[PDB]
């Protein structure tokens, strides 16, 4: 994820908008 907020996303090094499950 890139986003600047969210649960954060390993595979780009910032954040995922959402995350489920």
């Amino acid at each position: 994820g890139i986003e600047p907020l969210g649960p954060v996303d390993e595979d780009q090094g910032e954040h995922y908008l959402f995350a489920g499950g």
